[PDB]
């Protein structure tokens, strides 16, 4: 059983949005979700964080996706990965947000930038790691490349906050409708 927790960056940059939506529906359709089987929760950050819903909130594959339809992008200049991130690992995996207890923990952390508080990432990620948590981690270039910008700090950033072995936990997508192309394999690894 797994308890996977979704770490969307719904800054401005990302577009179209579908193409995020279109991803979580594919990664989430592909799995059984219940009590006693896959639980999912997401949260949205930009430069702060939601809760769209607790691991426990929905007891099916069906309910997920339609409340994966559902969720907005909240937009942000800044990208607080480290806040939601850390918020992932202290709020969502709680059990009063679902987190059943005894059950592995995976994040699945999704960015289209660099964090403005990079700082904080190493203790962030350092208390993932102390806690247990498998991390998945994705790096949208789209916005990156679209404005001519140096990809280079950015994915070393991202491919640190996946765990290791860093070629199974981390992700380079070119850009956001390449998204759904990397769902079997990551719904794969997640599952392995
Ligand atoms: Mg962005």
């Amino acid at each position: 059983q797994l308890d996977i927790v979704i770490v969307l960056d719904g800054s401005n940059s990302i577009y179209p949005w579908d193409s995020v939506t279109a991803f979580l529906n594919d990664l989430l359709k592909r799995m059984d979700i219940g009590p006693k089987q896959t639980q999912v929760g997401i949260v949205q950050y930009g430069e702060n964080v939601t809760h769209e819903f607790n691991l426990n909130k929905y007891s099916s594959t069906e309910e997920v996706l339609v409340a994966a339809k559902k969720i907005v992008q909240r937009g942000g200049r800044q990208t607080m990965t480290a806040l939601g991130t850390d918020t992932a690992r202290k709020e969502a995996f709680t059990e009063a947000r679902g987190a059943r207890r005894g059950v592995k923990k995976v994040m699945v952390i999704v960015t289209d930038g660099e964090s403005h508080d990079n700082h904080r990432l190493k203790k962030v990620i350092q208390d993932c790691e102390d806690e247990n948590i498998q991390r998945f981690s994705i790096a949208i270039l789209g916005s990156y490349n679209r404005g001519n910008l140096s990809t280079e700090k950015f994915v070393e950033e991202i491919k640190s906050i996946a765990s290791e072995p860093t070629e199974k936990h981390f992700f380079n997508v070119s850009d956001e409708l390449a998204l759904v192309t990397i769902v079997k394999t990551l719904g794969e690894r997640i599952f392995a």
